[PDB]
């Protein structure tokens, strides 16, 4: 109980910032995710053995992938310490709780492989799961590692309060399937912009919640250019082993995932900038001002890939 987690004093400072890269060290990072968990919820929240134990069943049920690997998990985890820790008084008690381990467990057991490859290959999941294949998947993972014997992190929680926070982490988790964001925010924009946006309104909060999610999981985009530059050679790694995997299946892939295409990538930024990046963080610093660091290191990075296509890098 006496015992807390100190980083060294540099991770300390920029920890709290938007921008924060976790490091190379992969021995730090489950103390980087404590350390988030008792400043943003308490030394109380979790039982410290029980919180560690897992930390790293979850590890073990990430992938060697290139991107959607347990670096991924922690990132996307640490962007979401960031946004509570600049909207305290917003989310109750529960919430704190279920959305850090929400985001840890967000892409548990990922094969770099999308659900629409899924589906082409006629996978196991996809019959399992018709639609957010992977992200029922990964729900399903992170209730399997909760029922292993000490790793009920939960313990302490009512009967309801337990299926409260559970119901949290799915909702979180499916919000990820990025092909349902697009209506997420299109009606988070209206919600806005008519002034009917109520965070008491339980299906509000819901919606608000999975725009987060899709903002942590897009971090990637937020960073200081070098780490966003260096990232996307991880992110078109899996995309163009995914491009090898259709032509194998005898379909030609989308020029996303065709590594001929390559000389097309700068471009391809661009669309995805215009089409989902600014638009998710607009409508996020919308509705959570203080999120704006995420909007303004996003048009950095559109600024920079601009001037990859102007050929001055
Ligand atoms: C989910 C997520 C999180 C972060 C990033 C950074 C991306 C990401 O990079 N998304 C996208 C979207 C569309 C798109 C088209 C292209 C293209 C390439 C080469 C030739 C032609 C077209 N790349 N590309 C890349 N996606
Ligand atoms: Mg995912
Ligand atoms: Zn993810």
């Amino acid at each position: 109980g006496l015992m807390q987690f100190t980083l060294p004093v540099r991770l300390c400072k920029e920890i709290e910032l938007f921008h924060f890269d976790i490091g190379p060290f992969e021995n730090m990072w489950p103390g980087i995710f404590v350390y988030m968990v008792h400043r943003s919820c308490g030394t109380s929240c979790f039982e410290l053995e029980k919180l560690c134990r897992f930390i790293m069943s979850v590890k073990k049920n990430y992938r060697r992938v290139p991107y959607h690997n347990w670096k991924h998990a922690v990132t996307v985890a640490h962007c979401m310490y960031a946004i509570l820790q600049n909207n305290h008084t917003l989310f109750t008690d529960l919430e704190r709780k279920g959305l850090l381990i929400a985001c840890l467990c967000h892409d548990l057991d990922h094969r770099g492989f999308s659900n629409s490859y899924l589906q082409k290959f006629d996978h196991p999941l996809a019959a399992l799961y018709s639609t957010s294949t992977m992200e029922q998947h990964h729900f399903s993972q992170t209730v399997s590692i909760l029922q292993l014997e000490g790793h009920n992190i939960f313990s302490t929680l009512s009967s309801s309060e337990y299926e409260q926070v559970l119901e949290i982490i799915r909702k979180a988790i499916i919000a990820t399937d990025l092909a349902l964001y697009f209506g997420n925010r299109k009606q988070l924009e209206e919600m806005y912009q008519t002034g009917s946006l109520n965070l008491n309104n339980q299906s509000h909060r819901d919606r608000v919640i999975g725009l987060m999610m899709t903002a942590c999981d897009l971090c990637s985009v937020t960073k200081l250019w070098p780490v966003t530059k260096l990232t996307a050679n991880d992110i078109y790694a899996e995309f163009w082993a995914e491009g090898d995997e259709m032509k194998k299946l005898g379909i030609q892939p989308i020029p996303m995932m065709d590594r001929d295409k390559k000389d097309e990538v700068p471009q391809g930024q661009l669309g995805f900038y215009n089409a989902v990046a600014i638009p998710c963080y607009t409508t996020l610093t919308q509705i959570l001002p203080p999120t704006e660091p995420l909007l303004k290191a996003c048009r950095d990075n559109l600024s920079q890939w601009e001037k990859v296509i102007r050929g001055e890098e």
